[PDB]
């Protein structure tokens, strides 16, 4: 069983040492937070949150680092490096890496001014990675409802409210152009914008990823409040305002009679999504962990101790 108080004797200043790490690089690096959150959320849907996500390529297994989801998105990897660094300097062989990001995600969630908890720990790191089970279990911006529904039941999350919660997620951080040119030019080969899409926002949005313009540039998230977590993801949706496909269809989808009341509930009161928020991250993190003997507590989280 997964505990808060895991490291309270072996290494009771690691929650300090990630927050400090954090602050730092937020200095030079705003996106951080949101990058740190999301390899949290890369990691536990595959094979659990047991870093698995953080290993390189080896001549036996192809890193996750190369799946159509993180290929060129995912990012932070050094900065978890030197947090990890800074956590073997204090408490030597005790940290695993899997608890190390899972730490970081809770502190970044909180230093852009969401809740704060203590996250069950005692997660070791993983034996190798798994490239091909990534490819097949995050999902993609361009997931239907009940794709998005699927893919989280797949790796243990059956409640809509794990589901629209967590998507809560997408209140800070950015968004390359090339995951909505469907929905502001040719959504569903109908040769028309997606029709979910605010027709203001929609301006807005090809303005900044115009037609055969640059894929990779990137938008935020949330226009409201693009480094700030809160609740202003769902009142975007409310009003068709959701950048990703992903994202609106928690709102406007046939099949979110059970998710939109969700979204109106998490609008209406910070207290209602903070609380949300914390139960589906504890949720999730408690994903398929490794505990006690099994696995490691990596030293260098880029490879398997040898
Ligand atoms: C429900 C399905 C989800 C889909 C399809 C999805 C999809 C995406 C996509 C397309 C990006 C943009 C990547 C890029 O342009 O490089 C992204 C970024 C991000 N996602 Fe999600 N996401 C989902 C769920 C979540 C969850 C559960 C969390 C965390 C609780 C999360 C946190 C983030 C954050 C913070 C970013 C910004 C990262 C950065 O700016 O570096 N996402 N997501
Ligand atoms: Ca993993
Ligand atoms: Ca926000």
């Amino acid at each position: 069983q997964l505990t808060p108080t895991f490291y309270d004797n072996s290494c009771p200043n690691v929650s300090n040492i990630v927050r400090d790490t954090i602050v730092n690089e937020l200095r030079s690096d705003p996106r951080i937070a949101a990058s740190i959150l999301r390899l949290h959320f890369h990691d536990c849907f595959v094979n659990g949150c047991d870093a698995s996500i953080l290993l390189d390529n080896t001549t036996s297994f192809r890193t996750e680092k190369d799946a159509f989801g993180n290929a060129n998105s995912a990012r932070g990897f050094p900065v978890i490096d030197r947090m990890k660094a800074a956590v073997e300097s204090a408490c030597p062989r005790t940290v695993s890496c899997a608890d190390l990001l899972t730490i970081a995600a809770q502190q970044s969630v909180t230093l852009a001014g969401g809740p704060s908890w203590r996250v069950p720990l005692g997660r070791r790191d993983s034996l190798q990675a798994f490239l091909d089970l990534a490819n097949a279990n995050l999902p993609a911006p361009f997931f239907t409802l009940p794709q998005l529904k699927d893919s989280f039941r797949n790796v243990g999350l059956n409640r809509s409210s794990d589901l629209v919660a967590l998507s809560g997620g997408h209140t800070f951080g950015k968004n390359q152009c090339r995951f909505i040119m469907d929905r502001l030019y040719n959504f569903s080969n109908t040769g028309l914008p997606d029709p979910t899409l605010n027709t203001t926002y929609l301006q807005t949005l090809r303005g900044l990823c115009p037609l055969n313009g640059n894929l990779s540039a990137l938008v935020d998230f949330d226009l409201r409040t693009p480094t700030i977590f809160d609740n202003k993801y769902y009142v975007n949706l409310e009003e068709q305002k959701g950048l990703i496909q992903s994202d609106q269809e928690l709102f406007s989808s046939p099949n979110a009679t059970d998710t939109i009341p969700l979204v109106r509930s998490f609008a209406n009161s910070t207290q209602t999504f903070f609380n949300a928020f914390v139960e589906a991250m504890d949720r999730m993190g408690n994903i398929t962990p490794l505990t006690g003997t099994q696995g490691q507590i990596r030293l260098n989280c880029r490879v398997v101790n040898s």
